[PDB]
């Protein structure tokens, strides 16, 4: 964790040890991972200028960028591989697909989604149960009950997929 | 290699001698690696949940990531930067566009091709000789001649270029 | 910088001493960074085939990917995250919002803006003052004065917070 955990002005991140971090993810900064939280391969969360808070049992998936206001992750998120976070806030259970990037202010409440792809621009809010999609991001449909059971299966999933590695 | 290839459950990545891996790749459980492919910058081919297999004379470029339903990449395909591959079926001389993700179930036929920042949804069947384009991924128009004969030679350049590193 | 720095046919990169580059970049053969530069977490900069020169006080920000006709990059340009510029030329002060994509031969003039999420074409012009947007990015309006006076600060703000690393 020398290489991966680096501190910025004076602050280095605070990571409970049953969280899995991939030996060339970067974690800089004011950062907090929670218990059972998954930081993926070539991942940065660059909290220089404001901090990132990633809560109990989140993933953060291969490649994903977090930078900033400050970025709040709640707890049993799944973020896709190779998204961007940008001071955002995301509520539990939050599911971001694949590829979609997330802007300032931008907020997920508890429980909603959005699809591969999307770009959820500057202040919008996807509502609980909601599956926003597109570029600009929108409400496309509520989700079905296979997809609100996927939220928090999802993240239990990537819990014992990490538990794997360690 | 040792940083580079990562078991996952008792399994390790079988790599050709003759493959070009950058040495800040990360390439995780069941994978198999062909003849003279190459693997750039930052990819990361994760096989933890199911295999990847990547033919022959195959690249895949920089800070690409693959994961998943397996993902089976055929012979002499170009893959662009920064793409991001889930269990889908890649036929031999696919070119997928720089900045594509390419979804679960998704096939691309022996010689097709998808445009820069695509997004190719699940299930989707890109034809011998077509060119699909856009978000989501339809149908634009079939390859010219000069297209076709560059998916080989995307390819062969590739791993000319690879060599130079080795 | 034994392993962020990598020769190609026997060229090296030239890098100022006063630039910053993060541990886990990579700048591979013909590519020049200049005074006060800063090359992000994650960054790829492969000037194998083409040479790529980056000018004095640009930011180059985490998992961008420059590959390739060269790539010219002017003084205090801004390149948001996860980026990909191919054989392109930008102007001094230009902005390239985060998750873009800058295809083959086009150009942004001094002072112009991409959008986050863009996807410029090839051979296309931003004209100074410009902001475009969109995939295909389109001409959407001219910028305001807030965000023709950020062109600059955002790169003042890049060398300030890279120094804090060094
Ligand atoms: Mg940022
Ligand atoms: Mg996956
Ligand atoms: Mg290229």
């Amino acid at each position: 964790m020398r290489e991966v955990l680096v501190p910025y002005a004076g602050v280095s991140p605070s990571v409970d040890s049953t969280a899995f971090i991939a030996g060339n993810a970067r974690i800089i900064g004011d950062v907090c991972i929670g218990k059972n939280a998954s930081i993926w391969y070539g991942t940065v969360l660059r909290g220089d200028v404001d901090k990132i808070e990633v809560g109990e049992g989140t993933n953060i998936q291969d490649n994903t960028v977090v930078h900033t206001g400050d970025t709040v992750i709640g707890k049993f998120v799944t973020i896709g591989h190779s998204c961007i976070l940008h001071a955002c806030t995301l509520g539990n259970n939050a599911f971001v697909g694949m590829g979609s990037i997330v802007m300032d202010r931008a907020v997920m409440e508890e429980g909603s989604m959005l699809a591969a792809g999307s770009l959820l621009t500057r202040g919008k809010i996807v509502k609980s149960g909601e599956l926003w999609a597109g570029r600009p991001a929108k409400f496309l449909r509520m989700m079905t009950e296979e997809e609100i059971l996927y939220l928090q299966k999802s993240a239990e999933n990537y819990i014992a997929l990490s538990r794997g590695y360690l």
